């Protein structure tokens, strides 16, 4: 909590100059948010990737625009599920997989904030999220099978873009870049949760000693 | 409407590749409209339909046909579908119609596809037709610019939500030297759903009708 502040006071001060700031969801962005008020002069323009993120934005005063209006993100901090040793990420554990990704496709910089329990030596303990047009979701899953993942659907889960969620399990992730090609040439599936083509730019970690590391 | 005739000829032609009991999976569009109408005649064989539009499914109900979801379907046994150009080694360019989503999807679930045109579809180069993309609409204004960037000119189609809720940026001059990699590069964009360019799982039978009235196969 009092880590959380501070590695997301670090983040903040990535925020030099007047911005096009986008901003993702989570916890630790929770505490992000809270002290973007320090920052208000140089925030132009806000992008939120998610609901709750942009209800909490709204309180503090914050005008939140839709990307096709704002144009290109000059910065994009929002945390992770896991981040391997090349800052490379897998993402969409929560809500808002796509919006997440679109946000980082768009943003110049990223800038990823995690605690120390999510850095591992390769991706995959955590269950990768693949958003999937509906019609196609068994399909999907049986690619899925053959790549040696396990899927399993979200239930009761409908994404912004009515898209549902499969989430897999058991893959031993050790070239991230070229499993997300091969994700994305996968017919109907929309997004999926591998930040690896565009990775993080910069990670800033939280560690066991609660300090903060800025990889 | 020698054109409507040639695009009868192609889909009554495909119809009778319907010879035993099957999962049959049907396009859209115009020529697919002319196969829907002959299905009637095959009402035995045809044990479960899956569609790749809500304009198919219309037409499928108006003449009695009940459609099946594809998760509940499985797998596809013969899928029946037009395209907006056709080079010589069967790889298309579709999505005139916006359905592209689905029907690449149900091509992706099938056994067999036959593509059905009339001679003007038929090109010697991918290309002379602007090429569809479904997009997330959040992502609209991104993937344009990427598309540029890329040497394509992206517009927005007007007036046009997709079954699935997404929007069309057509993309017009673009050259397509190698379709299977100019696919792949597409499917790369954040935000692409999918894109209108079929060759990294091409048709697998093409029944071209021509102004002769003749049958081409390919
Ligand atoms: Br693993
Ligand atoms: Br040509
Ligand atoms: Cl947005
Ligand atoms: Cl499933
Ligand atoms: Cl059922
Ligand atoms: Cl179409
Ligand atoms: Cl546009
Ligand atoms: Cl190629």
């Amino acid at each position: 909590d009092e880590l959380k502040k501070l590695a997301a006071t670090e983040a903040a001060k990535s925020i030099t100059t007047e911005i096009t700031l986008g901003v993702g969801t989570g916890s630790t962005v929770g505490f992000l948010i809270e002290e973007l008020v320090n920052y208000r002069d140089k925030i132009k323009t806000v992008v939120s990737s998610s609901e709750d993120s942009t209800r909490k934005l709204k309180a503090l005063g914050f005008d939140v625009v839709d990307l096709n209006y704002a144009g290109e993100i000059d910065l994009y901090i929002d945390g992770a599920d896991e981040c391997n040793n090349h800052k490379e990420l897998i993402k969409g554990g929560g809500a808002a997989l796509t919006r997440e990704k679109i946000c980082v496709a768009a943003a110049k910089k990223f800038i990823c904030i995690i605690d120390e329990s999510k850095k591992v030596n390769t991706l995959g303990n955590f269950p990768l999220p693949i958003e999937v047009i509906p019609m196609a979701r068994s399909y999907i899953a049986r690619q899925i099978v053959k790549l040696g993942g396990q899927p399993v659907y979200r239930e009761q889960t409908i994404t912004d873009n009515g898209n549902v969620i499969l989430d897999v399990y058991n893959l031993k992730i050790d070239n991230p870049l070229k499993l997300e090609t091969e994700l994305n040439q996968i017919t109907g599936v929309v997004t999926n949760g591998i930040f690896a083509l565009k990775p993080a730019d910069t990670v800033i970690m939280a560690t066991k000693d609660s300090n903060i590391v800025v990889l």
